[PDB]
């Protein structure tokens, strides 16, 4: 018959979310409650009713007593799991109380940058039983699982936390227990507003101010240099994310500014070609279209992405 | 009844404060004094009154003697704690004298960048008893706790150090002991004065010198390029800090220079529009306002932030 | 006679492919099935038919019983192999069932950047028997080997996976068993299209728009600055790859743009030399060749590489 | 009575000096000679007079024999000390001969950048006895201590090495032994001459050549851009050092170039203001002062720092 | 009498050569054959003639039998040596067969950048006996030592490999054995040709094309900006190497381009001073010298370094 293994997982800290490598790092405490009647013991008066063991000697005790422990794996773990505490408290009953304090990076494969920077992501930790459900069954340890209140993450803001149990078939033919700690987090846009939106909007607006100078050559030089600035911002954005196989809302936004700037060069080349061909009065009358086109093109572009993505 | 566990924590070095990840790194010595009568021993003349043990065999001795040690955790620890020394000296009495020399990173969740770079921060180390206050009670080991005098930190300057004891309820129903080593540190502004204030002030002042040339086109080209420089400084600042969800005094300072520079372009576009419309004498009379506006705008801006943040 | 050792290797995650260092990193599970009759045991009613061991005590048991285990090496491994699980399940029969969960970097020496970014690469993991084929023979553990479905790699896309067995002669005179897990992966071009093709094409096209201004000096200044931009892109590409001893399709592409831009400067220097020597009407008639040359040169260049590499 | 512990420390390599973090890294061999009569032994003919032990079993032997070993700490150590060798050779006499080969980072708190890059620094390694001078006294192991001849450091050049003994009161009431290995090193200026002095001097000299063109507008544009170059060099320098609370000779040097460049803009604005107000012949006569001012200002500045710092 | 210790070292991979830190990283296999008659054993029919041990228990066996093992050190090792395999096979004879598979960084103190990038470097691994030549003598294990055929290094190309034995006096009075694995490697120049030579040559050639425009002011602006580009390339080169105390062929090359560019500004300032002083026909006749000087100066410079370094 299968023995109930009570899994509890609590994230104390989010040491960082690395979106370029699609992983996240946490400081967490794993808690297990497992009653093994075979491990029960007798005690003399004065002698303790609860025995405390370092994982090392407790496992040496299980091998001796020929007992199978609920061997588990953190399925989505990455690299080294640096441990702080691995402590066992065994009661007279045979109730094993295990605490595992660690720092570890976990894979974040649920990363969807399609709406970046206005994106909401799913982050999870998978705890899998190596032995199937006929031997061990994971149960939800009540009053422990979740996320702490001093996570130390500044960019991300956790919207909700969930815990559930499911099956997996990793090393076995039949179903094996899997404990899931899931959390959703959205982004603080302040960085993107201050470093990307405000600068890009300023470059466009203050470049439009110079249209009132009525110098087409000057506009051509300005739009040319503006295109270079946007190419630079394009590289600034690309450095934050992985080399995705799909277009970001941010990628569409930058390509958009490229197109408009390209056309601004094209248009003012045409107006300056009119001036050069003795048609200055004509280019000056058409100039109203060039001056009002610019804000409308960018405001039409903004409504195009907003429609194409929402 | 509960046994008194004497906690002492001394920071020898500050290997660095990483404000982008909101953590700090120290080289520290943990000292514990704990009297366990069960560990007491008898000795023959000439035989030692004090037994010295490597933590490994001392824990093997506690498991044998069925004794529970005051299992503790550095609550705000991050990653690997690299150890130097883990040594035990056990007296005939049963007084355990423990020394733990380590290098480790600790979470700094108290980070408030709102007044950066004129900010004062709180840094702490939390030492928690896994077992509740009915079993073990932490006490302040006198004549040890604090910070050394060769911390090796150059940017930060520690203003004060504090030690106190409090309860926590991390793994238990009832209160459990927590030792706290806290320190406040303010920043050395020399870097920000030399690399950010002096350059930004120079760019603004020497750009104002060229107003005396009375070439509005030249001013437009200058203010346009100045805006780009400030956008570059904006990225230089952003690289030091996390992607915060709030505005910094520094962020307000840069946005301030953007606004003024934007208006400088706007104003000189207007003056040059007057010259282009045969109103050169008028633009030259108004030029006194443009020349005196510039220093007043920046000096009004400086007083605006200083009021808005202080 | 030789004992059959059943090797199974499954990659759960691709934590990253580092093309600058020509290596890749995985989270993987190694599975071994090995029947050693000497390890067989007798059991009492109620006592388990399957004994579970930590690798540490299981090896201590093999040394005691004077049994030689199939000592193996991951031939192309690099750095530290961080382990998660090292668990043994021994049946009454003497069938050893081993599971090795790890995170590790592996050498990728098959890297051929000649057609980068349109390249397809081979990645493999080599599992070698230290002892020759007369002692141990590796066999393919059926229903396990391969790659998972949540690898978490965004740039690369795995085209096919293969498993085979071969000999090696690393530490022995005679042939020794080698298990191979191979996979082919091609690249997602979206990054290169968005950050390199679109910008380079835009710079060239919008620079051509200004030819319609009929200012040869302006073209010279433009082509000169364009050359600098391409030199900058050249450095952006070089940072992704190792310092190869061969030319990339990308390197040829950039050298191509250098040559055309160099000749654009040369041509427009000539046209401006005609204007300076009182031959303005002649330079204006020849200008049709200069304006139509530019798109033809770049379109001839594109067809040259495409032929030279395909 | 106290037992003499013979300390010897030899640095084989300087893997690097990190001046931004004020630490240094070495590959070193620690050698200890300690006579403990209690550890002495008897031997049969043929049996060895010298017993060789792995630190692990030798410490297990000391715990058994209830002997206190001279527990020591590398006081200024940082992070992980990666060990190569930890070997004990025990003679029939009871003379313990210990060798500790390691790679480790050590705090460099003696860093004084005030005269950077012409600075001389002190680097040391502190070896402290955990037990006081009444139990163990450190003595200088002769014919071992110092620095090797293939340190592999290219920027720094070790001027002298010293070894001495002093007391410390880290964990004890009374004085405890401390072994000190100190070395002084000065910097190779070639990098600073080639990358900072020569470029800055060239920018200034070749900018002065253009004064002979007699175009005040051109000088204003040149000095403005030069100021930007110096701001860039300012950031190049700041990246090598920590965010110090004091001024560097280098910081003074850069601030100096800012001031002169600021005044160059101011002066040429004045000369161009004379030309604009029909005073061209006057500005041309004063131009001798502007042309001779520039070299004198920079040569007066160079003598100002040289006096202010030497 | 001394016992022969057979050393064999084979490098499977070159994980990278870090020329900034003057070290290199390898994946290697160390092989030792050592006959210790004291370790010999008796066997019954059916019982094995060869005993297989994990280094841990084999060393525990040597301490028990009071046998001294040939304790060795990798003299030029750096940091952590991550081990894969540490396996012992002991024959009835007492022949110890040891295999050590590792990943490790090693000091490269032989680095001579004087002719960089046309340099050839020496890389080695030193294996030293802690015990002198009277106890243990290292011998060359034949048919093993060298370098593999899938080293995975792309920039460097190994020219030759050598193995030899020498003495050292590190911890001993008398000579102690040292095994040396040496290899010479030269560089693949393709990176330097594509990223440094071609761009620098293009900048110079296309800047010369503009001399045919006969605008001295334009040349001054061009040479000034070219100087800035070379200063940028100067920083690009400096980032690859340590802060050496000697001049590189590359450093001389960049300083060379600075000098010529400085003189180009000087010359064209003179020609433009002639034009400004009503001597346009004279400056135009001298212009032949200015136009032919430029290619000759650079071609004289190239022959100067080539003579000064070869
Ligand atoms: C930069 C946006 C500011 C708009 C206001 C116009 C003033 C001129 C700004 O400077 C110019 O900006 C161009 C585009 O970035 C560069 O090509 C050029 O070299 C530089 O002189
Ligand atoms: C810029 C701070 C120094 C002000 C002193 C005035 C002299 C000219 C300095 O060069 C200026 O640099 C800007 C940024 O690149 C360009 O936009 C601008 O067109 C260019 O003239
Ligand atoms: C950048 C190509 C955009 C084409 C549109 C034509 C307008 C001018 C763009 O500014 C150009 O930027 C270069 C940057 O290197 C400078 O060298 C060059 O003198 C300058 O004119
Ligand atoms: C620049 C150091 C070399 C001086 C030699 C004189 C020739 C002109 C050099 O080009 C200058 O490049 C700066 C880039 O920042 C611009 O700001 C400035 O307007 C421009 O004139
Ligand atoms: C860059 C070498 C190309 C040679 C062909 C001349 C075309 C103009 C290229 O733009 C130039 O860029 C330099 C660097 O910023 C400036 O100093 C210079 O005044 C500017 O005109
Ligand atoms: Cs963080
Ligand atoms: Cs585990
Ligand atoms: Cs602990
Ligand atoms: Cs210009
Ligand atoms: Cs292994
Ligand atoms: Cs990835
Ligand atoms: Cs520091
Ligand atoms: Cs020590
Ligand atoms: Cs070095
Ligand atoms: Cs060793
Ligand atoms: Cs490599």
């Amino acid at each position: 018959e299968p023995s109930d293994v009570f899994i509890g997982l609590k994230i104390d800290q989010i040491t960082g979310i690395n979106q370029k490598e699609e992983n996240f790092s946490v400081v967490g405490s794993l808690r297990i409650d497992w009653r093994q009647p075979l491990l029960a013991f007798e005690h003399a008066p004065g002698e303790p009713k609860h025995r405390t063991y370092t994982l090392a000697t407790f496992l040496k005790l299980l091998e001796e007593k020929q007992i199978r422990w609920p061997a588990f794996t953190y399925h989505n773990q990455q690299g080294r799991m640096d441990f702080q505490n691995r402590l066992i408290s065994l009661s007279e009953d045979g109730t094993v109380m295990y605490l595992e304090r660690f720092t570890s990076t976990f894979q974040a494969p649920a990363f969807d940058f399609r709406l970046f920077p206005f994106d909401n992501q799913l982050f999870f930790i998978h705890v899998d039983s190596i032995f199937p459900q006929h031997l061990f069954r994971f149960q939800e340890m009540q009053g422990f699982s979740g996320l702490g209140d001093q996570l130390g993450e500044e960019e991300w803001i956790v919207t909700e936390v969930n815990t559930h149990l499911t099956t997996h078939n990793e090393f076995t033919k039949g179903d094996a227990s899997r404990f899931v700690l899931e959390f959703h987090a959205e982004r603080h846009l302040n960085y993107y507003l201050m470093r990307i939106l405000i600068p890009v909007l300023l470059i466009i607006t203050v470049s439009w101010f110079t249209f009132f100078l009525q110098d087409y050559t000057k506009r051509i030089d300005l739009a040319g240099g503006n295109l270079l600035l946007f190419i630079a911002f394009n590289f600034t954005i690309s450095s934050d994310l992985p080399r995705l196989g799909y277009i970001t809302l941010m990628d569409a936004f930058l390509v958009g500014t490229f197109i408009i700037t390209a056309l601004v060069v094209l248009g003012n080349v045409w107006l300056r070609r009119l001036e050069n061909h003795g048609k200055q009065a004509l280019a000056r009358k058409l100039d109203i279209y060039a001056i009002t086109s610019y804000p409308l093109a960018y405001l039409l572009g903004a409504l195009t992405l907003w429609l194409l993505f929402f």
